[PDB]
C-alpha cells in the first residue's frame, strides 16, 4: 500500500523516496526508469519496494548539481532521451573484425558504425564531460552500450533512424580534447580592413569541414569580407597529431599503390549506407558494420578521410 525506492541520477548516489499506489510513479515523483523500462505510467506497487530507480525530471537541486557535473549543460528532455536509448540499443552487437571492434549493422545503425571506427583511430582525446569519458573507456574495454547510447543522446539521435556519419562525428568531436597541443594559424587580409591572424586551438584544429585533401586545405581561401570587399584566408601554420576532414560525398578512385597520405576515411553508397575504411599493409581494408574485405582499389564516394600528424609552416609571404 505504501512503498519505498531509491531514486538516481548519476549510479552513485541515491535519494530515498516514499511512494503510496493512489496514483502513478509520474504524477507523485517524475519520468522513472526501472533496469531499462520506463514504469512512469505505473501504479508503484510491492515488487518495485526497495529497488534502485533512474530518474529522468523533477530533479532536487542536488541531483541537478550531480547532472551538469556528470553529463554537462543537457536539455531537459535529455536524461529521458538518453535512458531511452540505452534500453534500445542494448541488443546491439560489437562484432570482431581483423582484431578490431566494429559494430554489426541493425536499424539503420550504420552511420554509428564508421562514427566509431573514426574514433577509435584517434590517438589519444578525452573526452571533457566526465559521463562521456567514462563510456568511452568502457567501451574500449568491450562494453560499448553506454557511449554508443551517450553520442546518440547529445547527437539528437532517434533510434532507428538513418543518420550522417559526418554529422554526428563533429558533433562529438565537438564535445573532446586532445592531450597533446595543436596549432592551426590563418591569415587573413582585405585591402580595406587590413589584416589579422585567426587561430584555433587543440581539437578546432585537427577538425575541418569543407576539403577533403590537404592541398585544397593549405590553399588560398577567397570569400566576402564583412565591408563587402574581398578577402582571403590561408593557413600559414598547421601543427596536430592528426587531421580529419570531411566534405560531401565525392566520388573518388583509391588505390594503393600509389600510397595515398590518409590512413582511414569513410564511405557513403547511394536511404544510404557507411563504410568505414582503414589503410593497412597496401590494402584497403572496408569494415562493413561487423564485416571486413580487402581490396587494392575502390571507387567509392569518400567523406571524412583521416590524416596524419601534421607539421606545416608557409615558407611563402602569403598576403603579396
Ligand atoms: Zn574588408
Amino acid at each position: 500500500l505504501t512503498i519505498e525506492v531509491l531514486v538516481t541520477v548519476d549510479g552513485v548516489n541515491f535519494r530515498t523516496v516514499v511512494l503510496n499506489n493512489k496514483n502513478t510513479y509520474r504524477s507523485q515523483l517524475g519520468c522513472v526508469f526501472f533496469n531499462g523500462a520506463d514504469i512512469s505510467d505505473t501504479i508503484p506497487d510491492e515488487k518495485q519496494n526497495g529497488h534502485s530507480l533512474y530518474l529522468a525530471d523533477n530533479l532536487t537541486a542536488d541531483e541537478t548539481k550531480a547532472l551538469k557535473e556528470l553529463y554537462g549543460p543537457v536539455d531537459p528532455t535529455f536524461l529521458h532521451r538518453f535512458y531511452s536509448l540505452k534500453a534500445a540499443v542494448h541488443k546491439w552487437k560489437m562484432v570482431v573484425c581483423d582484431k578490431v571492434r566494429s559494430l554489426k549493422l541493425s536499424d539503420n545503425n550504420c552511420y554509428l558504425n564508421a562514427v566509431i571506427m573514426t574514433l577509435d583511430l584517434l590517438k589519444d582525446i578525452k573526452f571533457v564531460i566526465p559521463a562521456l569519458q567514462h563510456a568511452f573507456m568502457k567501451h574500449k574495454g568491450g562494453d560499448s552500450t553506454d557511449f554508443i547510447a551517450l553520442i546518440m543522446a547529445y547527437g539528437n539521435c532517434t533510434f532507428g533512424a538513418p543518420d550522417d556519419a559526418s554529422r554526428l562525428l563533429h558533433t562529438v568531436l565537438a564535445k573532446a580534447e586532445l592531450c597533446c597541443s595543436a596549432r592551426m594559424v590563418w591569415r587573413e587580409w582585405c585591402n580595406v580592413c587590413g589584416i589579422k591572424d585567426v587561430v584555433l586551438q587543440g581539437l578546432k584544429a585537427c577538425c575541418y569541414v569543407g576539403v577533403q585533401t590537404v592541398e585544397d586545405l593549405r590553399a588560398r581561401m577567397t570569400y566576402v569580407c564583412q565591408c563587402g570587399g574581398e578577402r582571403h584566408r590561408q593557413i600559414v601554420e598547421h601543427t596536430t597529431p592528426w587531421l580529419l576532414l570531411s566534405g560531401t560525398p565525392n566520388e573518388k578512385l583509391v588505390t594503393t599503390s600509389t600510397a595515398p597520405d590518409f590512413v582511414a576515411f569513410n564511405v557513403f553508397q547511394g536511404v544510404g549506407h557507411y563504410v568505414h575504411a582503414r589503410l593497412k599493409g597496401g590494402l584497403i581494408l572496408k569494415f562493413d558494420s561487423g564485416t571486413v574485405s580487402k581490396t587494392s582499389d575502390w571507387k567509392c564516394k569518400v567523406t571524412d578521410v583521416l590524416f596524419p600528424g601534421q607539421k606545416y609552416s608557409s615558407d611563402c609571404n602569403v598576403v603579396r
